[PDB]
């Protein structure tokens, strides 16, 4: 029906509604690390968050986001892999039921906990849904979650997911820095992709960290409390909303590092 996660909504059926799920450049994909090649022609990745204006956290029944003002060039993404600017438009993750599960890239074959996306825009097309339609519109920056050690950076968004426990609930989310969720090293793999949820559309580089947070077990225990479901329906936990790894076909991941 409407699309989700489950047995009769996940990933095996998108097709149906989105057949590009089929297609030659989806996402997410497993990253074989002794196979994908160090460029050494790949710029460092350039993060120019200092000037980002957080404007709402939303759960929106298939994740919760952080959302940005992107009508300036506030908080850009440049270099690496990338073409011209990218501004962020907003952040989001996906987990698991279970710490062994929740991302949607592996790295081996191993998954994370979790996986935090950064979404940004070519602001060459002038609005994210004109660059959605592009295969240079979008550049998500992939960042994996291990479970260990608290990220104090993340806790402002794990202390108001109580407020926004169910789709279509949003609240004020200002004055959030970003730059608290980023590893130390920006060393990162890089392959052309698409959304990892509908329209599943062909319009991503994708430029996934080496490079793990960790956050606590008291944190992702916080994202799991989260529902699919609106207020007065059945609750059903926000869980395991990560699409599995799809073909590689035709394509090259590059490694920025040696
Ligand atoms: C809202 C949206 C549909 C959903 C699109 C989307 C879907 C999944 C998504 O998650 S992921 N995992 O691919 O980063 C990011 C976005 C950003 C652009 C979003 C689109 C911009 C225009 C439009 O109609
Ligand atoms: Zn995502």
């Amino acid at each position: 029906h409407h699309w989700g996660y489950g047995k009769h909504n996940g990933p095996e059926h998108w097709h149906k509604d989105f057949p590009i799920a089929k297609g030659e450049r989806q996402s997410p994909v497993d990253i074989d690390t002794h196979t994908a090649r160090y460029d050494p022609s790949l710029k460092p990745l350039s993060v120019s968050y200092d000037q980002a204006t957080s404007l709402r956290i939303l759960n929106n029944g298939h994740s919760f986001q952080v959302t940005f003002d992107d009508s300036q060039d506030k908080a850009v993404l440049k270099g690496g892999p990338l073409d011209g600017t990218y501004r962020l438009l907003q952040f989001h993750f996906h987990w698991g039921s279970l710490d062994g599960q929740g991302s949607e890239h592996t790295v081996d074959k191993k998954k994370y906990a979790a996986e935090l996306h950064l979404v940004h825009w070519n602001t060459k097309y002038g609005d994210v849904g004109k660059a959605v339609q592009q295969p240079d519109g979008l550049a998500v920056l992939g960042i994996f979650l291990k479970v260990g050690s608290a990220k104090p950076g993340l806790q402002k968004v794990v202390d108001v997911l109580d407020s926004i426990k169910t789709e279509g609930k949003s609240a004020d989310f200002t004055n959030f820095d970003p730059r608290g969720l980023l590893p130390e090293s920006l060393d990162y793999w890089t392959y052309p992709g698409s959304l990892t949820t509908p329209p599943l559309a062909e319009c991503v580089t994708w430029i996934v960290l080496k490079e793990p947070i960790s956050v606590s077990s008291e944190q992702v225990l916080k994202f799991r409390k989260l529902n699919f479901n609106g207020e007065g329906e059945p609750e059903e936990l926000m869980v395991d909303n990560w699409r599995p790894a799809q073909p590689l076909k035709n394509r090259q991941i590059k490694a920025s590092f040696k």
